[PDB]
């Protein structure tokens, strides 16, 4: 069996196709089975129409095995482009082995699997180009994100999308989205998926500005305060450039999004900023996105 | 010498170009040494437009030593996009070992070998990404048509279009076909060239159905029924939801026309339907898409 | 570790991001230590813009540690897609350990290296696909080329465009150039570069002839003839199919102008022609395309 083949087939029977039908309307996805009680992680994006049209959407799963179980929403993050799903009381589950993608290095051989028996799904191979790379994704209603992806050559597409990204241990670090490669880190997923478990729902901090990016008094550009937000309250102004957001520092508008999300939420903190030419730090105390889940 | 260097050149012999040459136009593609009588393998669109205007095209072989013989068209399949060329009395052939592509696994190491003297040849390295797709092919005078083909992330372009794609063992498991890549399996390839060498034709089953793809009652819907068909005589409807043909399930209308081609031409079959949103099975016989050759 | 990271990791000391900065414009790519002294080797239009308007922009060096230091370019080639940069008494460099792209092979898995902390830097893996590709590349001020490349799999993009495409012996066997994928060959840079570091420019031959690619009579035909060019006095005209230049057969356009760069600057040289069906041979004597600096 060849180095690769080995590795897809020995994940296999831990990818799931993921599929959102209605009435004139049929969806799918991959996942990844991360808990033996029957918790799956896929992307929001592939979920998202059924979750917001939960009436006239149905998801199922459907194993390597080819065994269909009925799927309910546990929670989901569009800001991270992440969700879980459970099935109920289905046995002798074959469990996702997760590893550590704070461990994963550039050059690293990697496969993007695709659900074993997804309509259009495919295993792509490649290596680890970046990571830390933040990437803005695209969804209906749910709004655009920024996240730190993991790069990869590997092809990632809508037939691998959800599923895993596995190193040579047959090992998930990653989660692929679809919607030159990227994929979700393992480690972010971990806690994503932690508290949509428990809570079915995460909370990330806000602070109310809106960057585009500069480049020549580089970094990320206020275009817009919220009234009333922490950068009212900081007293962060419109043409700031935004230089560095905690202790990251910022190089556009995708590595501000990404650096204010790992901010402590009600915790001051220093914003660097180049206004009108001088050096300026601001402090801003993080609000968190979903007031009344926190 | 690398692991993949090893293996493309072993198999560089076996590679030719194919050159279709008139008064104002030169056509070229790869191709692969199947029989050491000169039978040499390419796909259809590569000489389409030669076959179709053979009085003002010429068709030539170019070997990896860089010698240039004349070829004859044996036979064609837009059907499946291969077709068979013939070169005489030329000594000394390296002919191509050609495995089994039901032994190919996803995951599985390739290479897609382009013509070693082509043009702009690419030779691309990659794994399989997908087993039995269905895909759709768009040509000239031909029509369209739908394959079972592997699928790779080895790039499939016209630099390798018509070579062999490769497995480890240097071994033939697929024809390339550029016209997220995709081969016409070598199994299915030594089918059809094993009845364009001896009848300089292959016949295909055809039921007089044309469908359109359906996913909410999922499937292939037919959208006309050709008057006098073998769906005429079996009761086969409009707006129908084709999602059974034979024993093969039908997730649209390119696993459909897949379906229909592994059917037993003149041989009752069953075709599974919902109509109305009742579940309709139907008996139907396949004619030969060419009646005088069969 | 890895077999690509251990290749990666162990060349990431010799690649440098590149960046000029101008008060509203900020440019990146990727570079290579070439020589200890700080001799820097990019491609030209990572810095084209810069070199146009050295009163405007600022380029500067960030080395794998995180210095930064400032740049000065010694020399660029168009033609080539080439340039050198010299950074000034720093001390302890990395220089990149460089390959003979002469024992490169089809099939050859390399690594298309990116600037370790480039902004969207990127490390691609593949393999050699061709090699001797003629390749046009278009840029700004600047005019068009055509180089022979070798060819990759690997992606070339904006992340690791002038860095280096590495072999599994952690050598240099091309400089990569996204403005699939190409590179230029390192025997080819080792030249360029061995006369920018000494003149501050490279003299390429120069013919005065414009041609399209024909193909039925196949090669690059005349479209126009300089007065008073080599071409003048060679007796080369219009409507003219060149075939061969020097010893190299011309394929078409691509070809040709490779072909020419690499004639003997002022000796004779023929050039085989297809002149209204009549095969004429034609005696040229190439010019310097730098007067002054030959």
């Amino acid at each position: 069996a060849g180095r690769f083949t080995k590795v897809a087939a020995a994940v296999a029977d831990s990818v799931v196709t993921i599929e959102s039908v209605s009435d004139q309307e049929g969806m799918q996805g991959s996942g990844v089975i991360v808990d033996g009680r029957g918790y799956i992680v896929t992307n929001n994006h592939v979920i998202s129409e059924a979750a917001n049209n939960p009436s006239q959407f149905k998801t199922t799963v459907v194993f390597n095995d080819g065994k269909e179980v009925p799927a309910n929403l546990v929670g989901r993050d569009p800001k991270t482009d992440l969700a879980v799903l459970k099935v109920d009381n289905v046995d002798n589950l074959t469990v996702a082995r997760l590893g550590d993608s704070s461990k994963v290095r550039v050059g690293d051989e990697v496969l993007a699997v695709g659900a074993p028996l997804g309509l259009r799904s495919t295993v792509t191979q490649g290596i680890v180009s970046a990571l830390h790379r933040p990437v803005p994704l695209a969804e209906g209603s749910d709004t655009d994100t920024v996240i730190d992806a993991i790069q990869t050559d590997a092809s990632i597409n809508h037939g691998n999308s959800g599923g895993p990204l596995i190193d040579m241990d047959a090992q998930v670090i990653g989660i692929n989205t679809a919607g030159l490669g990227f994929a979700i880190p393992v480690n972010e997923m971990k806690l994503v998926a932690n508290s949509l478990i428990k809570d079915g729902k995460i909370v990330h901090p806000t602070l109310g500005i809106s960057t585009r990016s500069v480049s020549n008094a580089s970094g990320a550009q206020v275009a817009n305060v919220k009234a009333g937000s922490p950068a009212q309250k900081g007293g962060i102004l419109e043409n700031d450039v935004i230089v560095k957001v905690g202790n990251r520092a910022v190089a556009d508008s995708d590595e501000f999004v990404v650096a204010v999300r790992q901010l402590a939420i009600g915790q001051d903190a220093p914003i660097e900023v180049v206004r009108e030419g001088r050096h300026v730090t601001l402090t801003v105390k993080p609000d968190p996105d979903s007031t009344l889940e926190h």
